[PDB]
Order: structure tokens, then C-alpha cells, then sequence
């Protein structure tokens, strides 16, 4: 939330990086570093806090009631045949793949019907995605 | 939220980077660094806070009621055949792929019907996406 | 939440990295480092806090009631045959794969119907994804 970074190869504060086939002969490197850091991140100062939720019923006549959740799946048909016919023939399959519904990252918070919150919520995702690499 | 960065290859504060086939002969590098940092990020100052939610019923007559969630899927048909017929023939498949519904990043917060919030919510996603690389 | 980083290869504070075939002959490296760090992360200061939830019924007549959860799956059919017919033929399959529903990361918090929160919730995911690599 404060210092989120994505670094590809190299990350450094003071780097005298050297690489292939070099001559580092008579250098006189000298440093003088002062790097004081002060974090006072999201400190609270609270006197009172109330989360109230009341449901009062009475003399109440209620018929059919349906409150369904935050994702319903109904009558979902996946209908993928795969028919191969081959008479006196030559076939060559490489990097052949058939994928159906598939997920890599699935993150859910506060997936309800009724919710009362107080706080600080984060979701951070850092990757190097590579699905198909055939060659 | 404050210092979000995406770095491709190299990230540094003071970098005397050297690369292929060089002559670093009589240099007299000298540094003098003062890098004081003060973070007071989202500090609160609160005397009172109330999250009130009331539902009062009474002498109330209610018929059919339906409150459905924040994503419904109904009668979704995926109908992808794949028929190959080959008589006395030559076939060559490489980097051949059939993909159906597929996700990589799925993040959800506060997916409800009724919600009362108080706070600080973030979603950060940093990647290097590469779906198909065949060659 | 404060210092989240994704580093590809190298991470360092002060790195005199050297690589292939080099001459590091008469250097006079010198350092002087002061790196005081002070973290006071999310310290609270609270006098009172109440999470109240009441449900009062009485003289109440209720018919059919259905409150279903935050994800229902109903009548989901996966119908993927795979028929191969081969008379007097040559077939070659390599890196051949058929995948059905599949997940790698599944994280859920506060997946309910009714929820009252107070606090600090995080989800962090860092990876190097590589699904198919055949070659
Ligand atoms: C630096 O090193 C070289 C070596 O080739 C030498 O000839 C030269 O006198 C040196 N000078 C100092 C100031 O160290
Ligand atoms: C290096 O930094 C310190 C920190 O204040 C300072 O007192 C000093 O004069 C600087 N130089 C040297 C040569 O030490
Ligand atoms: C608010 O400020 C600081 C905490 O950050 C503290 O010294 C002060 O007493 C707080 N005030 C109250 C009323 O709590
Ligand atoms: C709703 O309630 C009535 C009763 O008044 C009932 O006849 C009907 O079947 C209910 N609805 C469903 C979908 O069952
Ligand atoms: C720097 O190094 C070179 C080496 O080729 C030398 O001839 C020269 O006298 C040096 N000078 C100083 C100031 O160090
Ligand atoms: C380096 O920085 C410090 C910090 O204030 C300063 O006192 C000093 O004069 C600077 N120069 C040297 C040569 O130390
Ligand atoms: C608000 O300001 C600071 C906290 O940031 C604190 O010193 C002060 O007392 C706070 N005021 C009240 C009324 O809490
Ligand atoms: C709605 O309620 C009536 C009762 O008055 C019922 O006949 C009807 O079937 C209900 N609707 C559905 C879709 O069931
Ligand atoms: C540095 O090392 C070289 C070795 O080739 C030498 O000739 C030179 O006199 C040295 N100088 C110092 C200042 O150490
Ligand atoms: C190194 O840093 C310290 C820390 O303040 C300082 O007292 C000193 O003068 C600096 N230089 C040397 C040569 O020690
Ligand atoms: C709030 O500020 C600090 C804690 O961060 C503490 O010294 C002070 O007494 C706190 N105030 C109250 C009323 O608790
Ligand atoms: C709803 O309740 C009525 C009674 O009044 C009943 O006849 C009906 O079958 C119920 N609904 C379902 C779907 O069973």
C-alpha cells in the first residue's frame, strides 16, 4: 500500500555491478550513507465505535421468500466432443491441448449477502505468467 | 497507494553499472548521501463512529419475493464439437490448442447485496503476462 | 502492505557484484552505512467497541423461506467425449493433454451470508506461473 514495487531482474540501493570481461583496475570507491526511515502507518485514534444491526418482526405474515447468494450457476452444459477418424493416413500432434474452465488466481473477500465492515483490506498479486511455451 | 512502481529490468538508487568489455581504470568515485524519509500514512483521528442498520416489520403481508445475487448464470450452453476426418491424407498440428472459458486473475471484494463500509480497500496487480509463445 | 516487492533475480542493499572473466585488481572499497528503521505499524488507540446483532421475532407467521449460500452449483454437465478411430494409419501425439476444471490458487475470507467485521485483512500472492513448457 506504501512501497509496492515489481522488479524485473535487479534491485539494489547502491550497486557497483560489473559484467562480462571487464577491467576494474585502480578505482577508489567511497561511500557515506544515512538512510533513516520512520513509518507510522495507519495508526488509529478512536474513542468509540458501534456496529449495530437489528431485525424486528411481529404480527407479520410472509409468503415465499428467496434471497440467493452472490453467484449461482444453473443448467450450465459443456458439450465439447472430439472425434478423430483416420483411414490409411498420417497424423502428427505436438503442443496439442484442449482446456476447459480453468483458473490460476481466485481471491474473494466479503462475499456474503449482508456485511458490516470496519478496517483495512488489501489484495496484492505479483507474478510472471506464462501459460503455453512449446518450442 | 503512495510509491507503486513497475520496473522492467533494473532499479537502483545510486548505480555505477558496468557492462561488457570495459576499462574502469583510475576513477575516484565518492558519495555523500542523506535520505531521511518520514511516512505518516493514513493515521486516523476519530471521536465517534456508528454503523446502524435496522429492519422493522409488522402487520405486513408479503407475497413472492426474490432478491438474487450479484451474478447469476442460467442456461449457458457451450457446444463446441471438433470433428476431424482424414482418408489417405497427411496432417500436421503444432501449437494447436482449443481453450474454453479461462481466467488468470479473479479478485472480488464486497460482493454482496447489502454492505456498509468504513475503511480503506486496495487491489494491486503487477505481472508480465505471456499466454502463447511457441517458436 | 508496506514494503511488498517482487524481485526477479537479484536483490541487495550494497552489492559489488562481479561476473564472468573479470579483473578486480587494486580497488579500495570503503563503506559507511547507517540504516535506522522505525516501524509503528497499525497501532490502535481505542476506548470502546461494540458489535451488536439482534433478531427479534414474535406473533410472526412465515411461509417457505430460502436463503442460499454465496455460490450454488446446479445441474452442471461436463460432456466431453474423445473418440479416436484409426485403420491402417500412423498417429503421433506429444505434449497432448486434455484438462477439465482446474485451479491453482483458491483463497476465500468472509464468505458467509451475514458478517460483522473489525480488523485488518490481507491476501498476498507472489509466484512464477508456468503451465505448459514442452520443448
Ligand atoms: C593506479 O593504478 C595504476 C596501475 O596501472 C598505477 O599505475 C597508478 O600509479 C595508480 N595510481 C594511484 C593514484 O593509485
Ligand atoms: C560522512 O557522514 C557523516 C554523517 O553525518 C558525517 O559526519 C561525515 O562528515 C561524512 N564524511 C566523512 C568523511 O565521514
Ligand atoms: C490522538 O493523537 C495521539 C495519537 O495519535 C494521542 O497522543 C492523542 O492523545 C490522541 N487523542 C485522543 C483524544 O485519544
Ligand atoms: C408461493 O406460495 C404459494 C402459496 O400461496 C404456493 O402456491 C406457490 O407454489 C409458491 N411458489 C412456488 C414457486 O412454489
Ligand atoms: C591514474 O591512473 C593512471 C594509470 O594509467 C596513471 O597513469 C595516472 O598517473 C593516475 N592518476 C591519478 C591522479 O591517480
Ligand atoms: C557530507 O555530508 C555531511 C552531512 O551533512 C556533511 O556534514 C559533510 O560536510 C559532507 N561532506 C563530507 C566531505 O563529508
Ligand atoms: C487530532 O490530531 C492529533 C492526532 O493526529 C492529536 O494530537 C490530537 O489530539 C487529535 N485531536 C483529537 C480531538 O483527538
Ligand atoms: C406468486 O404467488 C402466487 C400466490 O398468490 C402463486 O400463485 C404464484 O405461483 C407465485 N409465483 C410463482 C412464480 O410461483
Ligand atoms: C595498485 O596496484 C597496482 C598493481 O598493478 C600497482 O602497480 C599500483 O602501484 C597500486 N597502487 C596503489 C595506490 O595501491
Ligand atoms: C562514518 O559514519 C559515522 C557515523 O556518524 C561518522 O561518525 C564518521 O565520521 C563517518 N566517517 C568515518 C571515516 O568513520
Ligand atoms: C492515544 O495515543 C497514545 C497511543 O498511541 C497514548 O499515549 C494516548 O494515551 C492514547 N490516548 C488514549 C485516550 O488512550
Ligand atoms: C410453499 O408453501 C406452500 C404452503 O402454503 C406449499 O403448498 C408449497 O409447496 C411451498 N412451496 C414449495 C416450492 O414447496
Amino acid at each position: 500500500s506504501i512501497d509496492v514495487k515489481y522488479i524485473g531482474v535487479k534491485s539494489a540501493y547502491v550497486s557497483y555491478d560489473v559484467q562480462k570481461r571487464t577491467i576494474y583496475l585502480n578505482i577508489t570507491n567511497t561511500l557515506n550513507i544515512t538512510n533513516n526511515n520512520y513509518y507510522s502507518v495507519e495508526v488509529e485514534n478512536i474513542t468509540a465505535q458501534v456496529q449495530f444491526s437489528k431485525t424486528v418482526i411481529g404480527k407479520a405474515r410472509l409468503n415465499n421468500i428467496t434471497i440467493i447468494g452472490p453467484l449461482d450457476m444453473k443448467q450450465i452444459d459443456y458439450t465439447v466432443p472430439t472425434v478423430i477418424a483416420e483411414e490409411m493416413s498420417y497424423m502428427y500432434d505436438f503442443c496439442t491441448l484442449i482446456s476447459i474452465k480453468v483458473h490460476n488466481i481466485v481471491l474473494m473477500m466479503q462475499v456474503t449477502v449482508t456485511t458490516t465492515y470496519f478496517g483495512h483490506s488489501e489484495q496484492i498479486s505479483q507474478e510472471r505468467y506464462q501459460y503455453v511455451d512449446c518450442g
